[PDB]
């Protein structure tokens, strides 16, 4: 269509960006402990750490109704689901790996789309 690459501005465009995204983030190999929501036991201390809890369970939720059409909206959702998870769980355990894998993809994702906010 047109030569651009960084400008999600319209919702239209932003909206399926960023389905394109989280469709990735789930299918991605990283993606199991954001898939399902965790309860605030099963994880060292989780209603402490974590001040936002989110995951990709309620993610796509919000994705299908057109939630996120802005910028920092979509990743910022996006990072609370990897920076509180490593947050929680200490660098010892796979799932730190994971969140920092997909976080890296997730990054370049919004790169070709146009997302990123910092
Ligand atoms: N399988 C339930 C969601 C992931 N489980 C979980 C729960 C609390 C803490 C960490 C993890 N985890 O690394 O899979």
């Amino acid at each position: 269509g047109s030569h651009m690459s960084k400008e999600p501005r319209d919702p239209d465009q932003l909206y399926s960006t960023l389905k394109s995204i989280l469709q990735q983030v789930k299918s991605h190999q990283s993606a199991w402990p954001f898939m399902e929501p965790v309860k605030r036991t099963e994880a060292p201390g989780y209603y402490e750490v974590i001040r936002f809890p989110m995951d990709l369970k309620t993610m796509s939720e919000r994705l299908k109704n057109r939630y996120y059409v802005s910028k920092k909206l979509f990743m910022a959702d996006l990072q609370r689901v990897f920076t509180n998870c490593k947050e929680y769980n200490p660098p010892e355990s796979e799932y730190y790996k994971c969140a920092n894998i997909l976080e890296k993809f997730f990054f370049s994702k919004i790169k070709e789309a146009g997302l990123i906010d910092k």
